[PDB]
Order: structure tokens, then sequence, then C-alpha cells
């Protein structure tokens, strides 16, 4: 059949928001320096995050739950990713591999 739905393709008109559960979800990026699932820490070599305001420093991100990504993620890989503080724990909530 004729496939040919005129959607809005214009990129202007602005009715889905990129915006969901973001409640201030501190973004950075970084070298990947080992994972552990099992205390659910990821020790990413991360560099100069602004938002959180820390330098370029190796550090471990406590994560909820193993992610797709998070299975998919390997140590060596350049990564950006997004987590929330908390105290002392810096609580991964998501990460996106940029560079494998
Ligand atoms: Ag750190």
């Amino acid at each position: 059949g004729a496939m040919g739905m005129l959607k809005h393709i214009s990129h202007g008109d602005m009715n889905a928001a990129s915006d969901a559960s973001v409640q201030q979800v501190i973004k950075g990026t970084g070298i990947v320096k080992d994972i552990d699932m099992n205390s659910k820490k990821i020790t990413i070599s991360h560099e100069a995050i602004p938002a959180v305001g820390w330098p370029a420093m190796t550090m471990r991100f406590t994560f909820v739950n193993a992610d797709d990504a998070i299975n998919a993620l390997k140590t060596g890989n350049h990564v950006d990713f997004s987590f929330i503080q908390q105290g002392n724990i810096s609580l991964l909530k998501s990460i996106n591999v940029t560079q494998s």
C-alpha cells in the first residue's frame, strides 16, 4: 500500500518533550575502569563534571538495577553517564556507551 502518513517532520512543532524523569540528574563522561554488579559499584575514571562540581578522578558509581546498558557496558570503554548525588554515594541512573 501507498504509505505516506503526513506527520510533522518539520522539527519546530515541539509536541514531544525530552524530559520525563530528570530530577536534576547530573550528567558526565569518562572511561569505565571497573564493573562490579555484585556490590552494584562501577568504578569509572570520570572527567571534570561541573554539574556536580567534581574534577577528573577515578571513582565508583552505585546503580539501582543492572540495565541492558550496564550489561553491554565494559571496562576500557569511554562512556557518557547520568547519576544523582546522595551524600558520598553517586547513584547511577543511566549510562550511555559513546566510544567502545
Ligand atoms: Ag569522583
